[PDB]
């Protein structure tokens, strides 16, 4: 088979002394290497940027004629990847090189046959400010009619927390979009937690930290971005190869999909960045 699908919650990516480099999510379809040497048990493969091995045990081999593999695609203006059968998200601008309509496969979304993607915001480095002003990220709201979110007019915190931990505010703002539903999801409503951290506070199991209120939720995240991440030399969100992408989440996409919206309050707020 040329594509397999990732079956267990998680899977670890290896290199071919055997050392863990990433981990990937449920449902991730991975690209058979034809370069490598794959065996019975561990077949070379292809995800976001990163070649390595996955044990034959965590994978099931699919046929791209009826199950799903992710592709990209242009309607004429943006160039979308479809990470899921039903879900889309704009990575760049389109260039005169691609068909429209036509479905279009990468294994880094970066490289195609007949072009070469720029993806700019997955790769700045994260401790360079924006050019947006507190006020100018307030207004994202409106023009992205997002309703009900608790980080509405938290523009000047965003632009405070970039002031003292020197990490970008548009990277903050989209990151939160991204990983809670604009501070919309149960946990940033229940624990002011809009980065998704987690925590042990003793308490037994893993839960999601708990931040006082909203401005200290986006602080306290930013100062554990900053300690955890940047000052570690994860500085831009990046993919499974090299950036935050490769430890923050399992899935392989996480990182183009806060670029993503990165891109799009860019294109909304004038294009300063
Ligand atoms: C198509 C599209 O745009 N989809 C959007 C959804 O992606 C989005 O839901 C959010 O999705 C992200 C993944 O992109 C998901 O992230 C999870 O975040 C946790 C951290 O809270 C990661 O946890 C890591 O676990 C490993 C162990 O497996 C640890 O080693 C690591 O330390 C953990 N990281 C940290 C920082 O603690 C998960 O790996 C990661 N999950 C995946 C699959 O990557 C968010 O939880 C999703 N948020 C929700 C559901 O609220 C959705 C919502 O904005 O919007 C869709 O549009
Ligand atoms: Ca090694």
């Amino acid at each position: 088979a040329a594509y397999y699908q990732v079956v267990p919650v998680t899977a670890n990516v290896y290199d071919s002394d055997g050392e863990k480099l990433s981990y990937i999510s449920q449902g991730s379809v991975v690209w058979l290497d034809k370069d490598r040497k794959s065996d019975d048990k561990r077949l070379a493969i292809t995800i976001s940027g990163l070649s390595g091995y996955m044990k034959t045990e965590d994978l099931q081999a699919l046929d791209a004629s009826k199950d799903f593999i992710p592709y990209y695609e242009s309607d004429g203006h943006r160039f979308y990847h479809y990470v899921a059968q039903n879900a889309s998200i704009p990575v760049a601008s389109h260039l005169s090189d691609m068909e429209v309509g036509k479905k279009y496969y990468s294994a880094d979304g970066l490289h195609f046959d007949g072009f070469k993607l720029e993806n700019p915001f997955l790769f700045k480095d994260l401790t360079e400010a924006t050019n947006y002003s507190a006020e100018e990220l307030d207004k994202v709201f409106s023009l992205l009619n997002i309703n009900n979110s608790l980080l509405e007019n938290k523009g000047a915190t965003f632009k405070e927390a970039e002031e003292h931990y020197h990490i970008n505010a548009l990277y903050l703002l989209a990151h939160s979009a991204l990983e809670s539903n604009w501070g919309r999801s149960k946990i940033a409503k229940d624990k002011n937690n809009f980065f998704g951290i987690t925590a042990y506070d003793t308490t037994p199991y893993l839960s999601a930290k708990t931040f006082d209120d909203v401005d200290k939720g986006i602080l306290g995240a930013t100062k554990w971005i900053k300690e955890n991440y940047i000052d570690r030399g994860r500085t831009f969100l990046g993919n499974k190869a090299s950036g935050m992408n490769v430890e923050y989440a399992s899935d392989p996409y996480w990182g183009e999909k806060i670029a993503s919206v990165m891109m799009k309050i860019n294109e909304k707020l004038g294009g300063k960045d």
